[PDB]
């Protein structure tokens, strides 16, 4: 296993990053002190997620005290939906890299094909409760996305959420500048994403899983919602293994050339969810893991499935 995956633009991205979606501002500077500490090498950030200056913060005591090279982190943030608008891109990735204390991104990312009215709202509604979009297209905003890598703000560019459609427009875009390096999509054993990762892999893009352990504190979730952690099927398999049932759900994406991203803000489990390079799981382990698969997503962006670019109403 491989610790680092080769990217289109020629730099190596680590297979494990710690994930900062839900990590209160008061508790993330100590998470990622303490995940760099353990040895991870990539961090996940968005400016929806409130919380970059406090990411910022603990990459720059780290950078400091000389635990890492500013070269040996692959810092990803993503550009929110009010920001689709060419004009606004690049304004968007500097108060980015003004939050995180940086020079430049490793990767930056369209974090949903959907672009929302702009404003100080991060989802505009209407009175039906649906999302008021602006005028905005992929292959216009990507347009805005390649400039910052003209400009040197960021290495890499790529998207998240978007279905194979939407990654094909951009790959045929007249006058193209840069491929996407990564597609950042919603993966696990309930959502095993097959025909989209064949897509994406048979392209030269990366894939890389979110809530990879089925986003547990997510606000909306409901009790009749299947749980990851939860399941004794799973529960049997990390048995197995000698290992916890998150170092299962972690492990499983590694194994399918994907990189995968687990949040937690709890220093132990960051530490856990970092011991996954000792062991393996057998290829029945991963058939019968893929055959958990029910089609079910803990991140269907509801408020948008009458947008024009919502990404879910196609297969993949
Ligand atoms: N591109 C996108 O649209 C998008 C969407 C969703 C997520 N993401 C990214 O993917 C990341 C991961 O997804 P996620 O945050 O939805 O959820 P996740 O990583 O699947 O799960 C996080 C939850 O699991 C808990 N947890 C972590 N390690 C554990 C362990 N070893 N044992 C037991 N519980 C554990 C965390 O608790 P504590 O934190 O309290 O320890 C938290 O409640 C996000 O943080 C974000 O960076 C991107």
């Amino acid at each position: 296993m491989a610790s680092r995956i080769l990217l289109n633009n020629g730099a190596k991205m680590p297979i494990l990053g710690l994930g900062t979606w839900k990590s209160p501002p008061g508790q993330v500077t100590e998470a990622v002190k303490v995940a760099i500490d353990v040895g991870y090498r990539h961090i996940d950030c968005a400016h929806v997620y409130q919380n970059e200056n406090e990411v910022g913060v603990a990459i720059q005591e780290k950078l400091r005290e000389q635990v890492v090279k500013r070269e040996e982190l692959f810092i990803v943030s993503k550009l929110w939906c009010t920001y689709h608008e060419k004009g606004l891109v690049k304004g968007a990735c500097q108060k980015t890299l003004s939050d995180l204390k940086l020079d430049y991104l490793d990767l930056y990312l369209i974090h949903w094909p959907t672009g929302f009215k702009p404003g100080k709202e991060f989802f505009p509604l209407d009175e039906s409760g649906n999302v008021v979009p602006s005028d905005t297209n992929i292959l216009d905003t990507w347009a805005a996305m390649e400039e910052l890598v003209d400009e040197g703000l960021v290495k890499a560019i790529g998207i998240s959420n978007f279905n194979h459609l939407q990654v094909e427009m951009i790959l045929n875009k007249p006058g193209l500048k840069y491929k996407p390096a990564v597609n950042q999509i919603e993966c696990h054993p309930y959502l095993t994403q097959e025909k989209l990762i064949q897509y994406c892999q048979s392209k030269g893009i990366v894939v890389t899983a979110y809530s990879p352990l089925g986003s547990p504190d997510r606000p909306w979730a409901k009790p009749e919602d299947p749980s990851l952690l939860e399941d004794p099927r799973i529960k049997a398999i990390a048995a197995k293994h000698n290992k916890t049932t998150a170092q299962v759900l972690i492990r499983f994406p590694m194994q399918r050339n994907l990189v995968v991203i687990p949040k937690s803000v709890t220093p132990e489990r960051i530490a856990e969810n970092f011991k996954v390079f000792d062991f393996e799981l057998s290829s029945q382990d991963m058939t019968t893991l893929l055959s958990y698969n029910r089609n079910w997503r803990v991140s269907a962006l509801l408020s948008c499935t009458s947008h024009k670019d919502y990404p879910f109403h196609e297969e993949f």
